[PDB]
């Protein structure tokens, strides 16, 4: 269950404006945010991921090593500089972000053909579910 490799469909997302307010996103901005179509494309090799999440309005890249620091900037996002760093944590999948937001990062459980992923940052979560197309 370490393969996160695919074309990953929304199936559900819960508490998507409460994470994106504890990151402090633009009350207008959330609003049109919670009705686009999310697709979440993965490419993993080894150590190295690809991540993409494609929406008509709103993208965001990246691109790490697991167990590699590298700085972001979420300039897609919030606009704020982090230390991040993505390490397995068994069959789990952790990203830490440092930085001004506490408990900020994110996790995926990949079982089989589905795909569960919570976004956290202060004392918000985020929880998604995608199938693989
Ligand atoms: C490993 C998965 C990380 C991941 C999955 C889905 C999303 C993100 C990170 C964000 C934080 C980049 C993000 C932002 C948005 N917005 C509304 C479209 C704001 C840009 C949606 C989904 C994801």
């Amino acid at each position: 269950t370490r393969d996160a490799n695919g074309t990953w469909e929304m199936e559900s997302n819960e508490n998507f404006e409460g994470w994106m307010k504890a990151l402090d996103i633009d009350f207008a901005l959330r609003k049109i945010a919670v009705r686009l179509t999310l697709t979440l494309v993965i490419d993993q090799d080894g150590d190295n991921f690809k991540t993409k999440c494609t929406s008509t309005f709103y993208n965001y890249d990246v691109d790490f090593t697991v167990g590699v620091e590298f700085d972001e900037y979420t300039k897609s996002l919030d606009n704020r500089h982090v230390k991040a760093l993505v390490t397995w944590e068994g069959d789990v999948l952790v990203c830490v972000q440092k930085g001004e937001k506490e408990n900020r990062g994110w996790k995926k459980w990949i079982e089989g053909d589905k795909l569960y992923l919570e976004l956290t940052c202060g004392d918000q979560v985020c929880r998604q579910v995608f199938k693989k197309k």
